[PDB]
């Protein structure tokens, strides 16, 4: 037997349904999502951190001249200044007043703290969805991680369940993300080998331990101060620190649908978007006979009180005269009310208490018990608190909260609109016939 | 300056271009794709090998009874066969004619050779195109790997180059692929936990070293033969061996467009499909004035010998009277002839030989020397050999091979009919005017 349903993607809220074969005991099914994870496929582009302008000692040649060698280091600048007269603590370092040269080199590498303070630039695509589910089919329970691709099955006690695919392809991440300090930022970082000075990714390394290091920090060399041994340089400040000075709140605080953004692996959790289409395959063995389950006779629903709040604010009592005791499944086929429980203990005679949540002013829901269907009615009152801290436990309709008196006005005004028109047409036809009869 | 072009995705065949500025020396471009890789993203969800049906030693009890231990191993089956009379090498085992019990249980494990002789099932999507290019711009050369996403740039001598994205999204790998013995198969394997007996994936392990194993092989325990201590079982023959028996040739032999399917990483190399858009950003320092390059005047192109073969069958010469010697670029802006080279040495006066490949019988191609432009015209003969081992080095048009006699026949059959129609219309108008004039 193949069953199909559609459970909204909302963690922490149960989803109870019932499988009704033509002549067999109903089968209760409950799916409880404890966590829904969306994990994009991310590949590392590069890693950025503060740079260090490590720079070689200035080689001074007296009374002569020097030439520059490349040495092939990231963003290396080498320059020879002629006419220096360097000084030390001991006195004048050189014995020629002029024609002394000083060659100064300045390169850039990753800082000493790049092994801990670095931001990784990822590219994300083709997100994959997983869900932690507590499933209960016909008293057969399981707690398992299901992949929400519409093909991977979770199987237990002969029952197969295939979840998904998620009705939406929306993902909180763009095509380029930046992960720093265990916090995902949605940033459009420069491509590798295309970084710019003063901005994110001015220095780039393919990996934290990688030997290669692109570096474009606008490094230039200035002439040393007269009578001083040092290598002056003026380059644009670190792009990593500048990015951190203003980077906007992370995806923890800006992701739509209230997603929770986590790292290792980069994932989103409890995104309240879309619905998961569930497909059950229940073997015929689990469908027992009607005589084995209690059979209900002479049952009626009484609505003790209803308050159409977000939580289970409504209650009902069913007067029942059952064939025997035992567990009995309860359900609401309509979408006008959702029960807290999908089962109830049932005695030979008595009354059963059922908690439910609804959004209707005047409920009219055709509740199902063991095999019988009892219509349950009543009135609801507004909840006593304006703002709550939990999501909505039901689903509303466009005509849910109209209430009887608004129906009365809308019908009287629209019906009265039609009645007067009908009277006008009747009078017109009558007088037309009368005039035609007046023709001699 | 930004120069955008396109290049056919055909490995080995050099693609030559000339970029012309307003009044500066033309700049040659030469791109040689040595190798083009298409690398899909693959997720491994299980591996499969030959199974080994393990089984415990039978537990024999004389004048007694035993109970089945709960199953805790892959496909474990346990049965307590009663009324056995085991018979060891040292006579009968039990002194008890009947009410002797034998517990026999069996289960499935991976074979001892699953570390090497296994096939791993991947899911493939979102192929990532890569290329290996020789780029030559203005006597500046670089051999590099270019990611054919339309954003990653390659830098050399101040020149930016961005290739891609590939004009087509075609990939030879299906959604589900299988790697075995270095060969890739487009196999629609069952999902993990859905393996069936006697078919590929009857036993499934998430990874090679994983401690989990899903086994479904119809293992069934049979009653032991009288007087024998052994565990008789029955199960479907291994699905891995059956798949190996009839699995069809791998993608290496069936992939369209002549792709070469390689492994580690799973990739398709040298597919003759699609085109790669190229975008060059050339710094303005590379362009030099026409005065520096050797300008040319008073030249004409004579076609020595043309054969429209796949290779460079056409040979022509240009009689040049250059202002000075040096390098000079040559290119055909049209597609009716592709030159062998994009550079030639010019003396003060002389003749320079050019090799070109054409697909048309009468090449009226508008050759472009570095400064002067020469129209080259002639006739061609068909090639001698029906089959060659080279790909086509030129691009053919729909009207390339129409020749002159067919043009005359077409411009006769069409055209003469239009002339006859014009004559008929003229005669009709003339006689209509004549008959209208004769009203009086
Ligand atoms: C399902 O299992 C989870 C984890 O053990 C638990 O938090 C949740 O309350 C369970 N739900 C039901 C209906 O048993
Ligand atoms: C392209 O690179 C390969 C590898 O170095 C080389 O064999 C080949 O000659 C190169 N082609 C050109 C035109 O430079």
């Amino acid at each position: 037997y193949e069953h199909a349903t559609t459970m909204p993607s909302q963690a922490g809220i149960s989803y109870n349904t019932i499988v009704n074969r033509a002549g067999y005991a109903p089968l209760p099914i409950s799916i409880t999502p404890t966590k829904i994870k969306l994990i994009p496929t991310v590949n590392l582009e590069y890693v950025t951190c503060h740079y260090k302008t490590g720079m070689d000692s200035p080689a001074i040649k007296c009374c002569g001249s020097q030439e520059c060698t490349p040495t092939y280091r990231p963003d290396e600048q080498c320059k020879v200044f002629t006419g220096v007269y360097p000084f030390m603590w001991g006195g004048a370092y050189c014995f020629c007043d002029t024609e002394n040269t000083q060659v100064s080199k300045a390169y850039v590498m990753k800082s000493d703290d790049c092994l801990a303070d670095h931001a990784e630039a990822y590219k994300a695509h083709t997100a994959s969805v997983q869900a932690f589910l507590n499933i209960t089919v016909g008293e057969h329970s399981i707690v398992t991680t299901v992949y929400v691709n519409g093909e991977t099955p979770v199987n237990f006690n002969g029952v197969k369940i295939t979840a998904g695919p998620l009705s939406t392809a929306w993902t909180p991440f763009d095509r380029k993300i930046v992960q720093y300090a265990g916090e995902i930022y949605n940033y459009d970082f420069p491509e590798y080998g295309a970084g710019q000075p003063g901005a994110f990714g001015d220095i780039q390394s393919r990996t934290v331990s990688s030997s290669d290091l692109y570096a474009n920090t606008n490094l230039v060399l200035q002439r040393p101060k007269a009578g001083a041994i040092h290598v002056p340089y003026t380059q644009a400040p670190s792009g990593f620190e500048q990015w951190k000075k203003d980077k906007a709140p992370s995806l923890k605080f800006t992701a739509p649908f209230g997603c929770e953004i986590y790292t290792n692996p980069i994932r989103a959790e409890n995104c309240a978007v879309g619905s998961i289409p569930l497909a059950f395959d229940i073997p015929d063995a689990l469908f027992t006979r009607v005589s084995e389950t209690p059979t209900l006779s002479a049952a009626e629903c009484t609505l003790n009180e209803c308050v159409y709040s977000s939580d289970f604010g409504g209650i009902a009592t069913v007067k029942y005269s059952a064939s025997k005791s035992g567990k009995c499944a309860v359900h609401v086929p309509s979408g006008t009310a959702t029960l807290k429980e999908a089962a109830v203990e049932l005695t030979e005679q008595g009354s059963a208490t059922i908690h439910f949540s609804t959004a209707n002013i005047h409920p009219e829901f055709r509740l199902q018990i063991c095999t019988s269907y009892v219509t349950c009615k009543g009135d609801c009152h507004p909840p006593k608190d304006h703002i709550v801290t939990h999501p909505q436990y039901h689903a509303q309709t466009f005509t849910a909260a109209v209430s009887k008196t608004a129906w009365t006005w809308l019908t009287s005004l629209l019906g009265g609109s039609a009645v007067i028109i009908i009277i006008g047409l009747v009078l017109a036809t009558i007088v037309a016939m009368y005039v035609l009869t007046n023709q001699k």
